[PDB]
């Protein structure tokens, strides 16, 4: 079993199954991918769709007529698949004119190309029937403290986003931006490093309703958070647009694994969080195979991505419908947990003599929470061991 | 030179030089300290005020008769030495009864004892003379995913400070309140790790206007984040109430070192920052005396807070004020960070062919941006080697 | 089934189920236990024996009648349930006298107590059949440089262990000794961080042959290292000569979870090394029952951390016993990594011209590693899901 | 002042200064530098020498007479200018052959391939004048369990490291060999992650004496760990022939800074001690100057990278000549710390009822350790506030 099937919605990026294996530390140990060819192979494995930067697919300085063969090659591929491309975004970081950023760039001609860049590639995710616009500012940042004033940044990044959705709502498109975080690297700190620090960002723009976040599973962790933690903030706030999904072993470089390796239980209770929350959106794999593999081990790893999340899928079910847990569950009191405190009202909380006067602190510090054996039910049931 | 004035606005938490040095693995190695002579001691040091939890002023289960000679002899001490008390908060962490929290405890008699106990600080803490309520919610959390619906917690977060800025209303106190985050300890995930997560969350408060943040130094960087990044966001947003400040060496434990001590340059970038950006609220220091120390190490860590500062922001006023460094700033081009990237419009960006068409990206690429001449100068300003 | 038997060798000290939930930010939320009651209840879930400090078993300060009386009532439980004590250690870092470290306190009288305290367990873990003896400089460290110089705390700490290494010889006792390291907590800096720093420290002892190893799961996790690779370091070196077994979510303060939470996937490993090298020694656990449990959670996370070793266990074996395993680990040439590289000699390789003037580096570098379809193997067999 | 000498011992990579800005995520921003140049302009810069790894100096696949001519114009360049060689090292990580490792590759050709390579550099190194010879073992590792047996891969390391020592004992070279340890990057995790971990693998080889570490500060830092505290215990086993200078901010990428920049603190700490433990080798730089500058910012980074040790050994001289600070050391018994703990033997400390019968030990749980005085001493002088 564990089949995946267009219905489960998992996306690609062409940039994923098509790394070359370049590191910081050596050359490539694959050739480059044709994206037709990755269209197609995906299609094989039951992928959904695909997504693209925009230098992905049209390489850079093309002429508007080479632009023109590439765009319809791809088409093709996506008409003879069936394959969708439900998310876009912009590459601001490789070429070399964005090494100190693109929307908070200091020198101000930079900044407006890197906008004009944006606005192109919007034309084409929407002729291609993207419904998100992902923005991942890697060059956005520092490596000391003088070289960017982050008040004046944070100004430079609120007009770029603000300017992006007057032109979206200006030409009447139906698309949303979301804001993809990652604390460090290839900046030693980058802008808006976290889940959160992007949701507070968003309610000061000018239009808030068009933006969400794209957390992704090894970013959050590369700052040692709580990954699911910070996706249930983003769906508390109506801010889950997109999600990248993938593994990382802690702190330390990006690794961008194929999903369900690094934090295991993490990828369970993200799971079990995304399907209870009825998250609709893409499932959508931004990983790397690692430079050790061949392109029979390239597709053997965008596999595995599938086949974890369904794995983990079906024993987050399995857990959530056993009649043990769902009791467990109310010997923790996680029912009470979602009962409101006082809606009786501030003046009846005042009035309440069992809430303070005659409260007994005592007995009420003596119960257990019983959290352990609710955790081993989640163990025995991630691990198949129940019975 | 680098004698404190009250005019500096210092203050100390009585839990700080208070500490009794009980960690996880030891006992105390020094007595409990009388508020009374703390605030005659910290009076002497040249500080502005203290501030406390409830359960530093009041012991718990005090009677109202017992409660009553407390505040006294606490005023009485203020009096006889001018300190004032711009701070308080509650502890709701220390007693068995908030071992999952307060205001997300699973069960909910216990959340209306956390609201009932915390309301009745308030009142303490406006007849002391407080401008500033701090949270610390150390308990939100869990050591395990099933333990806590991160949803339903933070629908209880939001009632708990929804029902505060009720009560603070409605008695027309002159009181603001700021959230102190943390990412973890003592439970192994925190709710509200962060400073932008704080931020995002109180957007979504019934009265905003309300709620600003609390940083600590020490805490941001247990996250490996850049704390004058995350100070420079909160300031943008216009929510820096109040800041804590000490030190600690990466991520690890919450180490409470003494101000200055930690990492040194993320120090002086901060103290530039807030003297440059004109932050006017109370420089405090939540830190805790190594307990290797008697009470003489106690005063002379209390005083090693303040020099340090002292000394930071005479370097920092130096660094700005020298024309050598005021030219390096434009040869990096701050001053162009600073200017709009399209005060010109959308449509203007759009016809010029000077941002994408005509645009000489290899000749942008081509700049340096010095910024590494910069930083040295930044770092002979703070070791005083420049001459 | 997963029901431990004493053949198991399953071992719990102490201090672990008997922790009473006092953390750095609150108090006890669980009554002590009796050292008879915690032998009896562990025997009934299947432990093969206990372990101990000194101040665990008799409390400080105890006159030599009051010890006699609670060695024998120790005894007594011992022989009533069959539990054995495999190793023991000291407590030198509790009371107040070793707030600087025992070895290596800066004050010598305080180092010469701190060998006469463990000198005197060691007696009392010989009579109790004990054959490893664990030493834990939890407080030999230092939060600041010039509070200790590192080479002359190293010449403290080997003139302690090589006399503690003389009175066992002379004594004629058939004791180890183990060193537990740790990175940080409660110091900022602890001596000997890591195991690889404890390898190499024992490698300069007089008589190298009486010290190994006790690495903890979470001690090693804390600096964000691999723990199933430094066990094979001490494994290959021969010093594996006990383990503390846990989880821990990462690089954060010292959480002790019980085993198999944590990193699962790290777990899985571990045990298959154990159980491949043929480890034979205690597999002991060092861990506390969260204070969110009462008592009857207590137990249930002590049944869980040997529950938890006995599924990986039974997946670890599936896995290698698998012949499409066996045959994964042969097209990734785990077979070559055992084989010599030059068992021809240096100069047969020197004169070899297939080994560099006629190499094929291209074709050899095209070579695939089948590394993910191995691992993702390794997953379908950890979570149960071949078929 | 603070003007460099080439009697200073300030050695630089060619591969640092020349740089080309190729991170993970970005093309080079820099053009290629010529050797012959970068030994030009460092010794202008007032550096000692250089150091290369082979592919630095001879271009990849070179025939043996274009190698005899990059060979000839480097060494006219080292006689122009009186620029020595200290140092070596070997280019196992850039081809793609590599990418499993070097010495301990599963493949048994690659290992045999990388003796022959390592061998033909460590004739040109004598030829050049080098006395030291490190090894960098960036792609010994794995990113997942199955993929490596540690216990076969430190079999491997080890016959590879006796190997080369057997050949340059043949060879009657008087050159010895430095490990460089990294816990991660490029690999998820490097074998012999720490200083530890070398030094304990050092004393299982067949001639130990011949080998000892080249520390870099910001790799152990990449671990958390204290990396002055490392260094003392490779000074301590008399391991330290060599060391990398640079800056890192915490658990992340490998940053490698300029030397001064990251932790500023344990820089000081460092400098103190290798001075004051008379450290007599090469002060090499491994950084990176930042893909943001141009040629003049290299050169500018780099001459930071020898400022900044000068300013910290003035600091760090003017500390310890201090008879304030030398009497601050006597207060916290730093001079008890170099005495023997029991130089009358173990009878006599039996025997002893000063020891542990008649020890007062609340009387010496109560002398505080001072070290916070002495810590605010040392930042004083660091920060040159003293007067
Ligand atoms: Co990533
Ligand atoms: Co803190
Ligand atoms: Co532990
Ligand atoms: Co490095």
């Amino acid at each position: 079993n564990y089949q995946p099937t267009p219905e489960d919605r998992f996306t690609f990026g062409l940039w994923t199954v098509g790394w070359q294996g370049r590191d910081p530390f050596g050359d490539a140990t694959r050739r480059a991918l044709d994206p037709v060819e990755s269209v197609r192979r995906l299609a094989e494995l039951g992928a959904h769709g695909v997504t693209f930067h925009d230098d992905d697919l049209i390489p850079f300085g093309s002429s508007d007529s080479e632009r023109e063969e590439h765009v319809k090659r791809f088409r093709q591929a996506l008409d003879d698949t069936g394959m969708k491309v439900p998310m876009a975004t912009t590459n601001l970081f490789t070429h070399p004119v964005f090494k100190d950023g693109g929307f908070t760039a200091n020198d101000r001609d930079v900044r407006r190309y890197a906008l004009r860049k944006t606005i192109r590639n919007i034309d084409l995710a929407v002729e291609l029937g993207a419904e998100t616009y992902v923005a991942w500012g890697g060059r956005e940042g520092a490596e000391s403290g003088g070289a960017k004033d982050v008040r004046d940044a944070l100004d430079r990044m609120k007009e770029a986003f603000d300017l992006l959705g007057e032109y979206v709502t200006s030409q009447g498109y139906d698309i949303r931006f979301a804001i993809e975080p990652k604390p460090n690297e290839p900046r030693g700190d980058i802008l808006l490093p976290t889940v959160g620090h992007a949701l507070a960002f968003i309610e000061r723009l000018e239009r808030p309703e068009l933006y969400g976040v794209n957390p992704e599973v090894g970013h959050e962790q590369m700052a040692g958070l709580n990954f699911p933690h910070g996706i249930a903030q983003a769906l508390w706030a109506g801010k889950l647009f997109h999600i990248d999904l993938n593994g990382q072993n802690g702190i330390k470089y990006d690794q961008d694994l194929r999903f369900g390796a690094g934090d295991l239980r993490a990828a369970f209770w993200l799971v079990d969080l995304l399907e209870s929350a009825g998250y609709s959106g893409p499932r959508h794999f931004d990983f790397k195979p690692p430079r050790t593999e061949d392109f029979d081990g390239v597709w053997a790893s965008a596999a595995g991505c599938m086949r974890n999340y369904l794995i983990l899928k079906e024993r987050a079910a399995a857990f959530r419908a056993d009649p043990e847990v769902q009791e467990a569950l109310r010997a923790s009191r996680l029912d009470e947990l979602a009962r409101p405190t006082a809606a009786d009202g501030l003046q009846a909380l005042l009035d309440d003599r069992s809430a303070f006067e005659e409260f007994d602190v005592d007995a009420a510090a003596a119960r257990g929470m019983a959290f352990e054996r609710l955790d081993q039910l989640a163990m025995d049931h991630l691990l198949g061991a129940r019975g």
